[PDB]
């Protein structure tokens, strides 16, 4: 019987059997007054004192979002579903910490991605129990809205300001400063870690100056606020914004007016409209996301970064082999989890089309005269290859080999990663390769359970991987220094190395997807 006094009210926890070992986990405390009602859409507000002792053993609500249905009963897709409730009222976060209970732990802070529009810390690929008993570090997950309902955007106006979902995670790292002192971690010694629009997320509170204070360092996991689907421009979420109205009748002339109307609205009503307030989409189609409100986001993120102005600190980053074949089945022409996908050449000019619909004619050529300069003009998967890594590479892996440039100019130490091994329990088919999100398993320690059918070679890279990842949230260095490991070096601007994770090597490389990179970086911005 684990009962810990917050300065909110005590909460109880459970006791959990990891690895011949015990883990306390404490699932669904709440850190806000839930958003209903006159709240939705609003910043969220901070909780009032509770005389009972909370039962935090089952993970809480998620937050209401669209469920990917593209492929019913396919775990590669329904992995990444919801897998409690979905209910308005989910401002809730988990807190795993080693037993026997520890003295001054590095605390670990995971953020999701889901595109801004899903995601939920329940998922089963992101237990922290694993990293608590193995490493003991504490982890936290903190459930934050996602879509209109986190990221409806009318700036200045309160009553839907944008970046709600933001501000959910930056309560829940403020609850963590107040209260995880009192479950054995060090305030001073937080880790913020993410994924996709989690690893957007982070380098969020990385600019965001009411975040630099409540943490220490951060991990980017494929995913950076500088890449094309990161941030919604002032443009876009009105007219977004203005279309949600028309679609729910709620269309006013008086701005507040309008919101008022979406506040009797039931949640189905607005998450069923979110698909059509974008004209022509992409696959990637963060229809609600991060904007520049002035208050998280004080101007448009990109000066910032390219003036400095972020929290001083050490990064880590890294991005997958195979980032961008995800997107090609959910609309590519000619692809399907279901065969090998080869396509033509009008079937890959196709595809640009759909990935990239309000660029110019001359654009889509310039796409395809840079990547479509094969050596085998034979090969028949060229063409399917040539979109994923136009995808890969615009999406994820020149964004964030951009922001680590920029960041590291200015002194700090920035680490960068490059995983490239297929996980062996992987459900899509094999020409999609390490694809976007799989490396979470192998930072989760998941491969540590040997009663799980992933093979020797997955456990010990994920040892390894758990063992780099925890030296650098305490130390700030993300070494492996016992098992005579490769020396993982500081990305500089100059020579721009990196670390590549396999099972088989473990390699020193530099300048990852140059050619590619001069390309989305300096040339294609100005079409
Ligand atoms: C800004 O939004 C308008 C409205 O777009 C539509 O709104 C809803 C009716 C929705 O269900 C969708 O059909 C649309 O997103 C955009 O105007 C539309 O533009 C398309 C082509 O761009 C045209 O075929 C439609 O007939 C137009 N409909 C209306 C009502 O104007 C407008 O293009 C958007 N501005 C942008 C994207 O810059
Ligand atoms: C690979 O499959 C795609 C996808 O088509 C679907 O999936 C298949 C496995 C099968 O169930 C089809 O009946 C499905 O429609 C194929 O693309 C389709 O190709 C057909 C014939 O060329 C065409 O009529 C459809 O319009 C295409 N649909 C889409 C969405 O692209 C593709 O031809 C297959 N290629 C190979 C090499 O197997
Ligand atoms: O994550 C999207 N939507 C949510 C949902 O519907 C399907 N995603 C599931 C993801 C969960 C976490 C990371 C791995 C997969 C969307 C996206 C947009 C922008 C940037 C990244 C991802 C997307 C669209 C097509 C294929 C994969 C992902
Ligand atoms: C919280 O739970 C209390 C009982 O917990 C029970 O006993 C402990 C030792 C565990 O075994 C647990 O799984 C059991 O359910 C209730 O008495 C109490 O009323 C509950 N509080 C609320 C607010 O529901
Ligand atoms: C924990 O670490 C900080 C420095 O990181 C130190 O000042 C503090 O005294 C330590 N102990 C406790 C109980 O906080
Ligand atoms: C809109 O309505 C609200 C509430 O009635 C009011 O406070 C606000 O001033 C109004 N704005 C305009 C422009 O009429
Ligand atoms: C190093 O090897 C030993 C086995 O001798 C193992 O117990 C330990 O966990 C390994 N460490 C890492 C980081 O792989
Ligand atoms: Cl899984
Ligand atoms: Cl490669
Ligand atoms: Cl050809
Ligand atoms: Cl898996
Ligand atoms: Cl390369
Ligand atoms: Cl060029």
């Amino acid at each position: 019987d684990i009962i810990i006094a917050t300065k909110n009210g005590k909460v109880r926890g459970m006791q959990l059997t990891v690895f011949g070992g015990t883990v306390t986990a404490f699932l669904g405390i709440p850190y806000a007054q839930p958003p209903l009602g006159r709240l939705r859409f609003k910043k969220p507000q901070s909780l009032t004192k509770w005389s009972d002792i909370w039962n935090a053993t089952k993970y809480a609500n998620s937050c209401c979002q669209n469920i990917d249905q593209s492929f019913p009963g396919f775990h590669g897709s329904e992995m990444w579903n919801p897998n409690t409730d979905l209910s308005e009222d989910c401002l809730y976060l988990n807190v795993w910490i080693p037993a026997p209970k520890p003295k001054n732990a590095t605390v670990l802070i995971w953020i999701y991605g889901g595109g801004f529009q899903t995601g939920t810390s329940s998922l089963h690929v992101y237990d922290g129990k694993f990293l608590a008993r193995v490493e003991r570090v504490i982890v936290v997950s903190m459930n934050y809205r996602v879509g209109a309902l986190g990221f409806l955007a009318l700036p200045g106006n309160p009553e839907a300001p944008g970046n709600m979902g933001l501000f959910d995670q930056q309560l829940a790292l403020q609850w963590v400063q107040k209260n995880i002192a009192a479950f054995g971690g060090n305030p001073k010694s937080v880790t913020l870690f993410g994924e996709s629009a989690g690893a957007a997320s982070v380098s969020l509170h990385l600019l965001s100056p009411g975040s630099h204070s409540l943490f220490t360092r951060a991990i980017l996991q494929s995913g950076s606020f500088n890449a094309p689907w990161a941030v919604t421009s002032l443009y876009e979420a009105r007219n977004r914004t203005l279309n949600l109205a028309k679609l729910t009748g709620c269309s006013r002339e008086n701005e507040t007016e309008i919101i008022k109307c979406l506040r009797n609205k039931d949640p189905q009503e607005i998450l069923l409209n979110e698909a059509f307030v974008v004209p022509y989409g992409t696959p990637l189609s963060v229809n609600f996301g991060p904007t520049v409100d002035g208050d998280f986001l004080t101007d448009m993120p990109d000066i910032l970064l390219e003036l400095g102005q972020f929290k001083k600190t050490q990064i880590l980053v890294g991005v997958n082999k195979d980032e961008g074949t995800a997107f090609l089945v959910y609309g590519a022409p000619g692809f399907s989890k279901d065969n090998n996908s080869i396509i033509t050449r009008k079937e890959f000019q196709e595809g640009l089309k759909i990935f990239f619909p309000g660029v110019s004619e001359f654009g889509k050529e310039s796409i395809l005269f840079h990547y479509t300069d094969w050596v085998d003009d034979q090969r028949p998967e060229n063409y399917r290859e040539a979109l994923g890594d136009v995808v890969g590479d615009y999406n994820f892996i020149c964004p964030a080999l951009e922001f680590t440039k920029k960041f590291s100019e200015w002194g700090n130490n920035a680490f960068f990663y490059y995983f490239e091994h297929r996980s062996s329990k992987l459900p899509w088919p094999e020409w999609m390769g390490v694809m976007h999100g799989y490396e979470i398993e192998f930072v989760f320690g998941l491969p540590l359970e040997r009663r799980d059918q992933y093979t020797k070679a997955e456990e010990i890279l994920s040892r390894s991987i758990v063992k780099r990842w925890a030296n650098f949230a305490k130390y700030g260095n993300p070494q492996e220094t016992q098992n005579q490991s490769t020396s993982w070096p500081v990305f500089k601007s100059t020579e721009q190395k990196y670390l590549t994770l396999n099972t088989e090597s473990t390699r020193i490389m530099t300048k990852l997807r140059a050619q590619q990179c001069r390309f989305w970086t300096s040339f294609f911005p100005k079409v």
